[PDB]
């Protein structure tokens, strides 16, 4: 019940690969809470700017609305925050976008971002970060940042196979270890809480895989590994040994005559490409040091979330950078930002994170001539200086503009 | 056999919490590897100086050697990398000095670093970050990050109770969770690899206790409390509620009229003190983007190592930044820095990471004057440009100039 078909659209369906993406696709789009009343307006005007423009009037987006969050109590009720039928939509019209997620306290539901990145089996989070010539930037020389994380969403900490201190079902776990695993090393075992951490073979490489599928079929340069394998030395050193079998043996690489680094028979392009390991720490700083000796970076959960977080914010891209999950069984474009109701339903945020999420999506279904035209349309609004809030909250000279005047104003430079 | 005992040199001892710290002090210092060899021939003629220039010549330490590490083989021999009498040394002559460690591969010892941290059980991990005027930042405005971590040490995913894929132990452990533990979320069980993350009650605590008994007994003013606790929402989220439980109890803090953030009864000084939490990956880009927000900032060992090497990286401080180990069962003062020896035995890194580890040490002994002096001669070199290596490779104007030659000039500016 709810959940409108739009008639003349037609879903996309597969093939051997081949997305057979439709000239009237329907593509699901859940709207978010707080700031998704604004940010996704803006998306939707937009998005069939630039196919009414580079299609003309050919291939035109069929939206279909649906929903996780805060917008399925007063539209269902009492603890109904992950619905059965958004989940199925997405695998069924195969490409759909989405803003931010209000999960609850209290009605236990657990964080819905990775709840759906794992009910619908989306391995890889995608987050390009760059920059646009002059924004926001913390550092100095910020224009070296020009890399792209593939992040695995299945396992690793952020998997939360997780049990409360003082709780019935720790004192069965804790016990395992001590009698049964022989294990010391837990230091306070009493109102002690523990987590779960997994990492295995086709799951670390399924994610380096696909890693190394886009360094060649984007002609991209380094593959580096970012793990802290040293001290979780099975999960990160395990994830960083066979990310690498999947490069020894599927890709066929090469030792840079001696041990740690090594190199790949890429075939479709030719160029030869460098696939390393950093520890993550050491890495956390790499970025701010060294950057553009770092490239394509794969990595599990944990640090996939915290070298995005860092290195988008570094290049003053916070309010803008992009984010994709991607599936065989379909795929979601995102915001990379939460809700924010301080500054919400009123306007004044930048719709920028997910307008460059259709971009992505766009991409995927081969909508080239699209996709790209809306980068042309970001390009110029930031350079024109015409910027939201956020962007002279740390910036000189811009004719104050909100919003749905952003929206606009991307499609001005189109 | 071996350790040497140095004669006029008085152990130091206790009393309630007075540390006796004698006028002839004895001092346990491990060298390290690699560039140890380099770093601490420094840190003795330099610790030297301050004592034989603030006491005039009437406190003077009492050097002894010690050893974990590579230096325990060609010393020792098979797999004795881990000594038992370093272990009870550090114990005894209450306050020790350390430079870098080389863990093997093969023989199975497990990071010496946080090895030595939890055999002691030294739970307070002290990492202050700060800048001197001038030097390689990445950033812009540099000289806004005046922040000091306090990173838990027993715990955590750092605490590796972790098997390997492919293993015995772990076919006991995950049937545990899915036949006995009623668990999924575990995607790809098969050639599986798990690892163990906790957080308890007086170990969250015990570390929020020492960041306040420190907030009041250094004026300082925040004490954020860092955590990615609402996906790990027991361990990360129950670290947040008991770090302020310990605030809540036996420390007074009062509610900011509405719920999230609290305040405190603060006593030997009285100025009111600010307790928050951020969300670990917001966090990695706050002290980016709105730093001097942020100031006393505790977390577990995860979170905690990776704010450090952002933090300080962010300050171009890389080379120099510094680093303590604190039980009430004595203590470890050290170089964030490792082994590096392709510039290695051959003088070319900055000493002034664990330079600014024997100041810090001094500053525990109450033997502020001396460790005062000591930032006093690093002030002045980086300000006269006089540098090595690693700040060219990132500056502007110095007379070239490598490593016991830094030594030297830091006390030409005493
Ligand atoms: O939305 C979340 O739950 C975490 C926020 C975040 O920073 C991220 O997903 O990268
Ligand atoms: O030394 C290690 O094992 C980790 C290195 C590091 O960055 C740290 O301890 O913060
Ligand atoms: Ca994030
Ligand atoms: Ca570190």
């Amino acid at each position: 019940s709810k959940v409108v078909v739009p008639a003349q659209g037609k879903k996309i369906t597969l093939q051997n690969g081949k997305l057979n993406v439709p000239e009237n696709p329907i593509i699901p789009y859940i709207e978010g809470d707080g700031i998704g009343v604004d940010v996704t307006p803006a998306m939707l005007k937009v998005v069939d700017a630039a196919v009414e423009k580079a299609y003309k009037g050919e291939r035109k987006i069929s939206w279909m609305e649906i929903y996780t969050g805060e917008k399925s109590t007063q539209v269902y009720g009492q603890d109904v925050w992950l619905p059965a039928e958004t989940l199925d939509l997405i695998r069924e019209y195969r490409v759909a976008i989405k803003g931010p997620l209000t999960t609850p306290v209290g009605g236990g539901i657990r964080s819905l971002n990775v709840a759906l990145r794992q009910e619908l089996d989306l391995y890889i989070c995608l987050r390009p970060v760059r920059y646009y010539q002059g924004t926001p930037s913390p550092v100095k020389h910020p224009e070296l940042t020009d890399m792209v994380i593939f992040r695995e969403n299945s396992e690793d900490i952020y998997a939360g196979i997780e049990w409360k201190a003082d709780s019935a079902d720790a004192e069965k776990v804790i016990k395992f270890l001590r009698e049964e695993m022989g294990v010391k090393k837990i230091r306070f075992p009493e109102h002690c809480g523990i987590g779960i951490k997994p990492c295995s073979e086709e799951g670390t490489k399924r994610l380096v895989r696909a890693a190394i599928e886009y360094a060649i079929a984007n002609d991209r340069d380094s593959v580096t590994l970012v793990h802290k394998g040293n001290i979780m030395k099975f999960t990160e050193g395990a994830f960083k040994d066979w990310g690498y079998q999947l490069a020894r043996e599927e890709f066929g690489g090469e030792l840079i005559d001696g041990g740690p680094w090594l190199k790949v028979k890429n075939p479709n392009t030719g160029k030869e490409i460098v696939i390393k390991d950093v520890i993550a720490d050491a890495f956390l700083q790499q970025i701010l040091l060294r950057p553009a000796e770092y490239d394509v970076i794969a990595c599990m959960n944990l640090n996939g979330d915290y070298i995005s977080d860092a290195l988008a914010a570094q290049v003053g891209g916070i309010g803008i950078a992009p984010g994709a999950n991607i599936g065989d069984e379909c795929a979601l474009f995102e915001a990379t930002h939460g809700t924010a109701p301080k500054y919400a339903g009123q306007d004044k945020v930048n719709p920028g994170s997910i307008i460059l999420s259709a971009e992505m999506m766009l991409r995927h279904m081969g909508w080239t001539e699209a996709a790209d035209l809306i980068v042309k349309g970001m390009e110029g609004a930031i350079n024109a200086k015409t910027v939201t809030y956020d962007f002279e909250r740390l910036m000189d000279g811009a004719k104050l503009l909100k919003c749905s005047e952003f929206g606009d104003a991307i499609i001005e430079n189109m």
